[PDB]
This record gives structure tokens, sequence and C-alpha cells, in this order.
């Protein structure tokens, strides 16, 4: 099985393998199952079920390839693979700050700790994830499921860098069910033709705008997945966030247009988050104390 990613093939024999040997795994991440290991280089280490369907097995090469060609600072590395040795596994990065879904819940500002996170905290992991996608889209990659969940950050303090680290959907669809696709992060074509561009990932970076400024919360409050599919095609669309400064809630409209030829690009996209930066109304508007 051969991949192509910017016109480049490449197969099994470009991944680094490493010796099972110098993989020490310490302890449980998440789930198959990903622990935190050490090669010393702290790692991510993502398990193959040793029992599992060929499918199985050719989709976790694939997912290996996938990651192994990116180079881009806002795309989880790849250090290597351990594929000569039962169960496999796929070495990524490890990220300190876990996943953006959780970090958001968790630093959510609170009396204890009303200034946990403020405006800049939100724009600057915006701007790093819409960089790892102008990335992708300059590669021609459709990444299909851009979301909080999928999301890491290297640490949890100010210095933070956030990455784009699962691509799963992606992998997928180079080679399932209608319940497990992430329509509350897909536009009208997507869902309805099966049509995937660029615009698509414009769109679900909207929805991803949307979970990071109300903090972590789920798209579409109190809707199931066909209540937002019937929402979006008749043009409904998300309210603010609270507390979210306009011109931030205005990059999230601009994202959702029922065209995808009115959706903006990455670099627009980037063009924007900078300015919502370098205005003193929007940073200086405090962020909801729960
Ligand atoms: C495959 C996995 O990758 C990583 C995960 C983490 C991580 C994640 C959560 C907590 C903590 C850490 C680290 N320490 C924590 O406390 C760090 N670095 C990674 N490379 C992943 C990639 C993704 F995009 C989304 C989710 C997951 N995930 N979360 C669990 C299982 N799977």
């Amino acid at each position: 099985p051969n991949y192509c990613f910017a016109g480049k093939t490449s197969s099994i024999s470009d991944l680094k393998e490493v010796p099972r040997k110098n993989i020490t795994l310490i302890r449980g991440l998440g789930h198959g199952e990903v622990y935190e290991g050490q090669v010393p280089l702290q790692v991510a280490v993502k398990t193959l079920p040793e029992v599992c369907s060929e499918q199985d097995e050719l989709d976790f090469l694939m997912e290996a390839l996938i990651i192994s060609k990116f180079n881009h600072q806002n795309i989880v590395r790849c250090i290597g693979v351990s594929l000569q040795s039962l169960p496999r596994f796929i070495l990524l990065e490890l990220m300190a700050g876990g996943d953006l879904k959780s970090f958001l819940r968790e630093t959510r500002p609170r009396p204890s700790q009303p200034s946990s996170l403020a405006m800049l905290d939100l724009l600057h992991v915006a701007r790093d994830i819409a960089c790892g996608c102008q990335y992708l889209e300059e590669n021609h990659f459709i990444h299909r499921d851009i979301a909080a969940r999928n999301c890491l950050l290297t640490c949890p303090g100010p210095g933070r860098v956030a990455k784009i680290g699962d691509f799963g959907m992606a992998r997928d669809i180079y080679r399932g069910g209608c319940a497990m696709l992430p329509v509350k992060w897909m536009p009208p074509e997507a869902f309805m033709e099966g049509i995937f561009t660029s615009k698509t990932d414009t769109w679900s970076f909207g929805v991803l705008l949307w979970e990071i400024f109300s903090l972590g919360y789920m798209p579409y409050p109190s809707k199931s997945n066909q209540e937002v599919l019937e929402f979006v095609t008749s043009g409904g669309r998300m309210d603010p966030p609270k507390n979210c400064p306009g011109p931030v809630y205005r990059i999230m409209t601009q994202c959702w247009q029922h065209q995808p030829e009115d959706r903006p690009n990455f670099a627009i996209i980037l063009e924007r988050i900078e300015y919502c930066t370098q205005d003193p109304d929007v940073i200086n508007t405090a962020l909801p104390i729960e």
C-alpha cells in the first residue's frame, strides 16, 4: 500500500523503524490504546490491537504514512514506528498539554482562577490551527474532521502551541456509518453530496472557532445530528459563544457561508485572526467565569 502527498509517493519502507528494545511504555493516555512512552525522547504511542482484521492493519499503516509525510510546526510530528514487533506502534510527538477539547473544559476561568485563560490564549490557539490548516490547503490535503477533539497542546501554560494531532477521517477516505460522521462539523455540500474541497475545512474551522470561544462546549447546544443537518441546510447558524467579541463571531459566520466560494481560504482566516489579536476591544474582553 503506497501513499501520495504533494505529488510525492511513499511506502512502509520510508517509515522510520525504531528498535522495539529502545521503547518503554510509562502510562495510559486514552483510547486502540494510546500510551505516554520513552525512546530520552518523550513520545505518545499509538498501538494496533493484535486482535485486528487485515483492514485495521492497512488503516494503521496508512495513518503512519500520512503523519510521517507532513512537515509543519502545527501538525504533530511522527518520531517513527515499530511495525516489526507486536503489538505494532506509531510514535508521535508527546503533546504534554493534552487534547484541546479537554484543555478548554479544565482551564475555564473559575473563582479560584479568574485569569486562567484570556481572549489572547484562545486567539493564539485559533491562529496555530489555522496555520496548520493553511499548510494542508496549500498542499491540497483535505482534513475532513477539523475539531477540538483532534487538536493537541504542547504544554498547559502560556507558551502552548496548538497542533492538529489526528488524521483518522482523512485516512479512512484515502483508504463506517452515518452515525459516526462528524455532522456537526460539516458544511451542506459535504453531508448532502459527499463533495469535499479545502472549503469543507474552512466550514469545520468555523465550528472549531466556536468550540474554542465557548471554552469547550459541544456545538449546536441541545441539537442531535439530524436536527443540526436540517438546521444548517435551512440556513441556521450557531449564536455567538458567551462574551464572544463581534470580530471573532464574524470570522465564524464567514466560515459558515452556504456557498463554498463565499467562504474564506485559510490565508484570509489567518489575516482576520491577526486583526482580532491586534484589536484591544477584542483582547480586553473578559471570558465568562464559571
Ligand atoms: C493519539 C493521541 O496523541 C497524543 C495524545 C496526547 C495526550 C492526550 C490527552 C491527555 C494527555 C496527552 C499527553 N499527556 C496527557 O495527559 C499527547 N500527545 C499525543 N500525540 C491523540 C491525538 C489527538 F489528536 C487527539 C487525542 C489523542 N488521544 N488522547 C488520548 C488518546 N488519544
